[PDB]
């Protein structure tokens, strides 16, 4: 299992 989230401000 591969969980990625990324936040880009």
């Amino acid at each position: 299992q591969y969980s990625n989230q990324n936040n880009f401000v």
